[PDB]
DNA sequence: GCATGCATGCGCATGCATGCATGCATGCTGCATGCATGCATGCGCATGCATGC
DNA sequence: GCATGCATGCGCATGCATGCATGCAGCATGCATGCATGCATGCGCATGCATGC
């Protein structure tokens, strides 16, 4: 029966949110979806702790402090609001600065049971989605009659009740029996997942911690394993510790999932655009000077190094992949390799793309070693079924792979990447396994010259020492060299002292600057790393130019003119020059925001090219 | 949850309520009532078996053999429209023909469990009126918060639900004592009575047979014992006959209670008068014959006698008692004795008065003796207190009394009755019960004559031979008897022939007539004996006449006059014969319906009492 | 007016429906034992590759 | 070209999380007796009345 605790609870949320007025049409919007669409959307909106603090001090507290009384008085509240402004249940999302509540698996004890906490960590391992049955149908012959039944757990109210143990009916009240309607019962789906401190935040050579999350129905297939998370939730003690005869089983039941993004992780970047963002990505396009404004932003603390700056962008916009009605595949994505001295900033190069790019993952030399670059195979405890777990390739699809020191590699690897850098796909044939994967990728990597400075009486076969096979796969070859001077000495110098002195903005000189790890979410003057990357995310997903009949003779010309010219080149000349060609032409026409391939940006690929090359 | 099959059969239960519209304005007066009057009335209304089989036959055999099923239904029905018209939960009555189902305690078998039935029988004994705890309301004076509990019970609900015994609640959920608020709490009534079968419709000679019957809430203080009653509801099983370690419990729970009247009984009858009733009513009196209409209508069967005929009537309808400030209490009941030969219907008359009177008690000389005419003491096996159980007289309140036999009586009852004919008290001096109890009763008795027939050499006081104090104690002494004659003896016999060849409407001569025992119901040309009842039932009720300046005078004049007159009369004067004018003289004006005492009326009560005495 | 037998209350004795604790034994049930089963582990050996000479 | 040493997969024993039945015992519930208690029975005895003579 109604408790008044419980009415005013309602009451004083109803005016909640009558005052800040920004969820009701939140609300609204998902009704006006599920109705004019008919991907129907759950019934669930997102509530600032922020809010709350200022609306109501002790409401917030109590939340805080004690969920299992002030959550679902609110959630019957916005079931009301919800039904009010209607022409099955609601629930809510928590976001804000929580303060004390904001824990890892390590600092979590017994004296935060009971109230509401963020979790940090890494997901490392779900199980299968599973039905469960609530209501069960039944059709009875002998007198045309169908029943139903009702079925709960522990876990789907917050407050303890006294157990319904219902039996599963197979005999009317009188003994007629019954025939069970499958497609009448409903089902709700289920899953778990388990939680870990992050690498990177955990003391070294100590054993990690860890913590069970439970969803169900709409959370259930949000993550995947090797993923940064944040979690928030219940903190929930089951059961009876051995009393009715260790200590008590402890679990999270979650409510708010959301996925976070690392340097060397499979979950991708992606920033919400603004209108006022959008105009300045648009109005920067008409001028005439694009090309070198953005590419002159990237890593300007590195001196020279223009045309592999402008190689960098043309890798990380990158062109048009295509497939025939036939059933054929023709890549798109552009491949850079370095060769230069040992004191040419190429770790910060590729280091730097690291940090820029939307995804990406850093490989160095022998480090990664058969299995760790395609796939492996596990078995799973439960079912006992063989599985696969993906190696670094397979994880950056749609992305880079940064491979520092790539001249230590054994053949072994080289003839696995061989397969990734042109078709694209991993085939594994094991025990029981026969399965091709996707791996579309992009490649950078960094070499060292053979006889550790660059020769130049020797010829470029003597000095790099890498088969035509896997150098006509990588679309550019850079050579570089610093030539000792005095005029470009002075001018290194005096820039390189320039940089070494820089005051933060706000410190007084003297203070050691402070580090912080940056964790991310998901969803001529210099422009800022932070705007580079918006301009990116929109310059892939929005523009796909097309081939015009005019920039195809200049392309024909260049690869013939190449193929019957007699200069001694950097690397070979065969059909992959051609598809290079009008990669690097469509990656301009993408840097312009054009809808069409064009003759200035084939007349640039060229000269890149031919600059690479001569 | 909801049911399909109580949906439909509350469905149809409203359109049986809708197309029988006298039911719907029923409930509209108790609201009314309630609402303007603000003796609150009960929820509640009366449905006819008759018209449920007009309207729907299934719905009517299903209450009559499943009523365990369609009476919540109905109930829920009806509550649905009272809330409706509304600008407690309500419960329903059974009338009409049942058929099969109206039996006794004896022919109610293990057949009819299930059913709702209708019984007859004698009330045997009542049970103290106890109440019952529902709602329970507490206070914790370290919160400043109220608590409360419901309770139930198997004997409120028709239908078996699985058992809930919640506990008496002294401590709060933190463990704060309460406080028992006592007069926040609901409680409802209940009380249990015994059934019995009629001792004139059981066999002779044979144990008796009964039947329990629970009643709650507004139907619990109906009746009393030593009462004909009709009972309408649900017999049912309770409990497990001993299964879980004699039979099955069984009982009836009521609905309906019914009293009943019957010859010589407690009960008095009372008939519903309609305005075209009233019409006729009224309409007779402005005629001036209205008493010798109503006198000869008065068992014409019998001859002559018209003078007893009248004074019949007159104590029919009886005076006006009168109270005063002081406490004074002053006599208005009329009482008759009759002395006359043994062949003069003297028996015929007073069974006559039986049949007519609504409520009268017959007893017969030395029938009744000491306790039986007062009261007696009984011990309840309970409570072990002494209780009272009411004689003739004290059952015979606001009534008549019928004496056969009269002068069969001992002295020590004549004492008896020489308080009862005077005072109207019974003034009871037991071990520990003393009690004055009411007995305001009129008397009617008849007497034989010492020498067999009565002797005119001889004085009255010789023939009579009763005590002066007990003579002056009745107002009126008729003397009759049968003169040997030729005249009356032709006119009596051919008289007495005519009535003893009649044929009741609608027989072939030949075919016997047939018996019934009749049941009442409670809530110049001659008078129906039906409608002489209602006469006198209205005449009673509404008239009550004052005495005037004018007919004093004749009262005064006739008293002085007899006390110093020097005739030998019947019976002594006193002033009881003083009291006595007064009261023939208003119960002539209750047979006038008019608001004064009269002068003719005053006349004719001396007329007659002095034809009484000369 | 006197003598008599009946019916009315006293004054014994006994049985009888209610009601509740105690010692013995019933009847179930939670606990300790034994065991089948299938997945993972910790291991030594044979092959194919990378690094000199 | 040739000789050598390390990483990878094959082959072999062993331990160990799950899971379920059975004999034995510990353990609480229902039953049989035993009695206390207060009411009602029914049974002879004394008194006050109604009848006969
Ligand atoms: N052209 C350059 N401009 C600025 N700094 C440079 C340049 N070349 C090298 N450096 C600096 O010198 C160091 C080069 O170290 P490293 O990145 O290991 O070189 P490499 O990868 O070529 O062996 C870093 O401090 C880098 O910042
Ligand atoms: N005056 C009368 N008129 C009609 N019938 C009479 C009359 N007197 C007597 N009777 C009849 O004679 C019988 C009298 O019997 P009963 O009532 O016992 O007489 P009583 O009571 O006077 O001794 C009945 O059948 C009655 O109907
Ligand atoms: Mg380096
Ligand atoms: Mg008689």
């Amino acid at each position: 029966a109604p408790d008044a605790v419980f009415g005013d609870r309602v009451r004083r949320f109803q005016e909640f949110l009558d005052t800040f007025t920004s969820y009701r049409d939140s609300v609204r919007s998902i009704q006006v979806y599920n109705s004019n669409n008919a991907n129907i959307l759950p019934h669930r909106i997102i509530i600032s702790l922020d809010d709350l603090r200022e609306f109501d001090r002790s409401f917030w507290s109590g939340i805080l402090v004690e969920p299992a009384y002030f959550i679902p008085p609110a959630e019957k509240a916005l079931t009301d609001l919800a039904d009010s402004m209607d022409d099955h249940p609601w629930k809510l999302s928590f976001k804000g600065s929580f303060g004390a509540h904001a824990l890892s698996p390590r600092t979590l004890t017994a004296q935060h049971l009971n109230k509401l906490v963020s979790v940090e960590g890494i997901v490392t391992k779900t199980s299968l989605v599973r039905p469960k049955l609530i209501r069960s149908v039944h059709y009875a012959a002998k007198t045309g009659r169908f029943h139903y039944r009702d079925y709960t757990d522990a876990t789907t109210t917050l407050t303890t009740r006294i157990p319904t143990p219902a039996i599963y009916p197979t005999e009317d009240t009188e003994g007629n029996k019954l025939t069970t309607e499958y497609g009448y019962s409903t089902f709700i789906d289920h899953q778990r997942i388990t939680v870990q401190e992050m690498p990177e935040m955990a003391p070294a050579g100590q054993l990690p911690r860890s913590i069970d999350v439970i969803l169900d129905d709409d959370l259930v297939d949000k993550t995947k394993p090797g993923d940064r998370v944040n979690v928030v939730g219940v903190f929930k003690s089951l059961g009876a510790g051995g009393m009715n005869q260790i200590g008590f089983k402890t679990l999270i039941l979650g409510n708010t999932v959301y996925p976070l993004h690392a340097r060397s992780t499979g979950v991708a970047a992606r920033q919400m655009l603004t209108d006022f963002d959008i105009r300045n990505i648009n109005k920067l396009s008409k001028k005439k000077d694009i090309f070198d404004i953005l590419s002159q932003s990237l890593a300007p603390s590195i001196y020279g190094h223009d045309h592999i700056k402008k190689a960098i962008l043309l890798m990380l916009m990158g062109g048009v992949e295509k497939n025939l009605e036939n059933g054929s595949h023709l890549r798109g994505d552009i491949n850079i390799l370095m060769v230069g001295d040992p004191s040419t900033a190429k770790s910060q190069l590729l280091r730097f793309v690291l940090n820029t790019a939307s995804l990406a993952i850093a490989t160095t030399g022998r480090g990664s070693s058969g299995v760790g670059l395609t796939a492996a195979v596990t078995t799973d405890r439960e079912t006992g079924e063989r599985r696969l777990e993906a190696g670094a390739m397979v994880l950056a699809d749609r992305g880079v792979v940064c491979i520092d020191e790539f001249d230590k590699m054994t053949d072994v690897d080289r003839v696995a990447i061989h397969e990734v850098m042109e078709q694209q796909t991993v085939t594994i044939a094991k025990a029981g396994i026969h399965t091709t994967l996707n791996a579309r990728c992009s490649v950078i990597a960094a070499a060292n010259p053979v006889f550790g400075q660059y020769d130049v009486n020797r010829d470029p076969h003597q000095n790099i020492a890498l088969p035509d096979s896997l150098l006509s796969r990588f679309d550019l070859l850079f050579v570089v060299t610093d030539d000792i001077n005095e005029i470009r000495d002075r001018s290194i110098s005096e820039h390189v002292l320039r940089t070494h002195r820089y005051l933060p903005p706000g410190y007084l000189e003297g203070e050691p600057v402070r580090e912080r790890l940056n964790l991310s979410l998901a969803v001529p003057k210099l422009v800022t790393i932070p705007f580079l990357r918006k301009y990116v995310q929109y310059a892939k997903e929005r523009v796909i130019p097309q081939l015009t009949q005019e920039a195809i003779n200049v392309i024909v010309k260049n690869y013939t003119d190449l193929r019957n010219d007699d200069n001694t080149k950097k690397s070979p000349i065969t059909a992959r020059t051609l598809e290079t060609l009008i990669r690097l032409a469509t990656a301009h026409a993408k840097v312009r925001l054009s809808k069409t391939v064009n003759k200035v940006d084939a007349k640039v690929a060229a000269n890149l090219l031919r600059f690479a090359l001569l």
